[PDB]
């Protein structure tokens, strides 16, 4: 039954790489149990609009006094109390991910189970950077490909694009390839993206402007490949509209990017109905982020592998109890209920710069 | 010759209506001159997805450490600079703008010339919010036809927007007429803004949902009177996606919006070189942000009146030494280098919250 949020904690660590990445984190409490989860903005707008600094400020300033010491039926009755504010979906993401963990936990019931997943292991790949060279792109593919990962991902630009890929693909001509192009183009480039379309890609994510659908859809026609969006699409009616107008053929779908778990769901129907899968993509996340994308990622238009691998290449340490390890290119789901993994608090405590307390 | 950015000023004040606004500016100072702009994003995420904080921390974490102590050739040098990070328009346009202005002051130009304006004055219109019904509608309009407004806006809502137009049509045969329908209708409601057809509106303002086009786009092709869009054009890009697509005739043009003076004249062109007219849209600014509206309008392609009308109508004392005021419907551009207006120093600090300044 219905659900009482009492109290939030925001709490910001500051987690090493292996120079760092600051993880938000909100904390949701009631009814004797919490939710987590984790902000994938970052201090400075790159990857898209949203900073810390203005995400911490509407949640302390707008959106939690909206919820505190208020009672609700479910997730999505959270997200309707946050009002009309426009954007900030990053924002809204925190609060309603935290939501879905939290009402999980008060049923007892995993939270892929939830929003409809019934898969116990997801499929993964990796993403790689540009490398030096056709043969340094290839042996750290192929110490990739030895790790059973099931799809390998090359960023790209001009003028590395065909090279790392003809390379690769000489070496792989089996494995499931694509490519990031990083927003790094132009229609002028369809010639050069044409070049790519023998090697046999899933997909080119992302090629043109990341706001953009309509010169997608121009592009597409030019390629064979299929393109897949990323930043153009933040909500079911992108996708909708993306997908109607032919801009792409696949979508990346990031969770706190479309508002959170209910919209990631329409999202991902939208996408089914259209014929289109989804995948799942990453941002660095630790294993709170991390074990909500697994989650998410159980639902049956996830035809393609995620960008959520194994925990161990990111952090000598993770923020979570539970280790999320994939193995031979998939991850099992973390069993509990909500997300199924547990913040280490102690841990958690030497890496915090920053924490704050909500009530009503 | 070129220009060196030495310091900068964030000073944001709390300015009483004739309840409160609160105003950020920043001062950029060098060459023994200053430039001056107003940010337009508010304490929430209401009109688009910017807010004061985010904004704020953003000038004084990136912006200003990434110009301040460079010296630059002109205003776009300047904005190239800033280059990397993605949406932000508003807070790009406060550094943008203030540029325009110290740039202009360092040649001792007006600011609208150096832009290619070469107006005198500029053509104003009233924006009225909903009343009660017809008649107090329609006396309303009466009034501001007598002072001289060359265009009426009307601000309709599901229920009440065939009923104040017909009245004040019927009073008012040919006045340039519009209305604001402010994203409160959505495609199911085409039958109904048909019915504002046979009163000839000059346009709709956006209609439907604030980010979009494609659906405007739909709605243009079911009724006749053409629409006039505003949140959804950011971009000189998304001007012209957005007129080719038809998704609308005309585009409420507002400066900060689309990322300052630069962006805003190709907003301009791209309209132009569609026949498309512009307008100048207003958002409660000080008389920073007026005066550098007003220059904006003297540009060609403004065809249509705007919201910028006699400050003396919002603040009972303007933060400039300057009055803005129009008579008969034409607001005069204010003499002097680059806005030609002054900051009332003295004034400015009785309603200060808070300043800092920046330098190397
Ligand atoms: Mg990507
Ligand atoms: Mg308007």
């Amino acid at each position: 039954r219905m659900f009482k949020i009492e109290a939030a904690e925001i709490v910001v660590a500051r987690l090493p790489l292996k120079t760092h990445k600051v993880v938000p984190l909100l904390i949701l409490h009631g009814e004797g149990v919490q939710g987590v989860a984790e902000g994938t903005m970052e201090a400075r707008p790159m990857y898209r609009e949203e900073t810390i600094a203005g995400a911490l400020d509407l949640l302390r300033g707008t959106f939690l006094p909206a919820i505190l010491g208020q009672t609700f039926a479910n997730p999505e009755a959270v997200s309707d109390a946050l009002g009309s504010y426009r954007g900030n979906r990053m924002a809204r993401a925190m609060v309603e991910m935290a939501a879905w963990d939290l009402w999980a936990r008060t049923l007892g019931v995993p939270l892929g189970t939830l929003l409809g997943g019934h898969k116990e292991q997801v499929e993964v790949g990796v993403s790689l950077g540009i490398q030096a060279d056709e043969q340094a792109t290839v042996d750290l593919v192929r110490r990739h490909v030895e790790q059973g990962y099931r799809r390998i991902k090359l960023k790209i630009k001009p003028g590395w694009d065909v090279q790392p890929v003809r390379a690769t693909r000489e070496a792989f001509p089996d494995i499931r390839l694509t490519v990031d192009a990083n927003s790094a183009y132009t229609l002028a480039d369809a010639g050069r993206l044409r070049q790519l379309d023998e090697y046999d890609l899933t997909y080119i994510e992302q090629p043109l402007a990341w706001d953009d659908l309509v010169d997608h859809a121009e592009l597409a026609r030019r390629i064979r490949t299929p393109l897949c969006l990323d930043e153009s699409v933040a909500s079911a009616s992108d996708a909708r509209k993306a997908l109607a107008l032919g801009a792409g053929g696949v979508i990346n779908l990031k969770v706190a990017r479309v508002g959170g778990h209910a919209e990631s769901r329409r999202v991902h129907d939208v996408a089914q109905s259209f014929g289109a899968p989804v995948w799942c993509g990453g941002m660095l996340e630790s294993g709170i982020g991390r074990a909500h994308n697994i989650h998410l990622s159980t639902l049956s238009n996830f035809r393609l592998p995620g960008d959520t691998s194994s925990a161990s290449r990111y952090w000598e340490r993770d923020l979570i109890q539970e280790p999320l390890e994939a193995v031979d290119g998939l991850m099992p789901v973390p069993q509990g209920p909500g997300t199924g993994v547990t913040l280490d608090r102690e841990f958690l405590a030497t890496v915090t710069e920053a924490q704050e307390e909500h009530r009503a």
